């Protein structure tokens, strides 16, 4: 599960 960081970082920002 590597990418949810950019998914939540982009979804949040």
């Amino acid at each position: 599960i590597f990418g949810a960081i950019a998914g939540f970082i982009k979804n949040i920002w």
